[PDB]
């Protein structure tokens, strides 16, 4: 059931929000104009961020855990792609990806 | 937006994929589709809902299944994503996966910067 999924997945997501500073650039959608990065949507075809994932989860749009996971991977993949390995966002992203693997694994298990 | 005809797309992307494939030994567990019967991990398919591997990606590229670069990148990520999820951070194959990510990132960057 939707709330059953939401209850099982939401802590996963909260684990991502609560990483300071690492989640700071992932909490809103990337604004290429406002960030001065006009080539963003030339490289990143399908953007994803924490606010978007939360809104989908909150509103029943993942019928199955793996679809939720796909959107979290997409968010990491877009950031590793666009950003330099040396950059702040790229390393924040790496941190969040470890936090996410750690939390998502036993949730998939009991689910 | 560069528009890439099918042959251009192949010659822009194919060196990306050869780069992964010659990674020895890191690419070996990635050359063929994970066989959960062979390997005894038949809960692989309970965790990995859409499998992906080098042989599949080469077939999709060889048979015109990609029109733009981001679609081939999606599949490359999907192969890495599956392996990071299923494997433990401590395993040989998970560490293989990240080495392959590093290589793929270096190789595809010039492609992404040209579009
Ligand atoms: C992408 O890989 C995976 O996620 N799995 C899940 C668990 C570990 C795993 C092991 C193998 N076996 C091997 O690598 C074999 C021994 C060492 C060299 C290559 C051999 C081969 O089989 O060619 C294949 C696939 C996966
Ligand atoms: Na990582
Ligand atoms: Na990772
Ligand atoms: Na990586
Ligand atoms: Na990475």
């Amino acid at each position: 059931k939707p709330e059953e999924l939401r209850q099982a997945l939401m802590p996963t997501l909260e684990a991502l929000y609560r990483q300071d500073p690492e989640s700071l650039p992932f909490r809103q959608p990337v604004d290429p104009q406002l960030l001065g990065i006009p080539d963003y949507f030339d490289i990143v075809k399908n953007p994803m961020d924490l606010s978007t994932i939360k809104r989908k989860l909150d509103t029943g749009q993942y019928q199955e855990p793996w679809q939720y996971v796909d959107d979290v991977w997409l968010m990491f993949n877009n950031a590793w792609l666009y950003n330099r390995k040396t950059s702040r966002v790229y390393k924040f992203c790496s941190k969040l990806a470890e936090v996410f693997e750690q939390e998502i694994d036993p949730v998939m298990q009991s689910l």
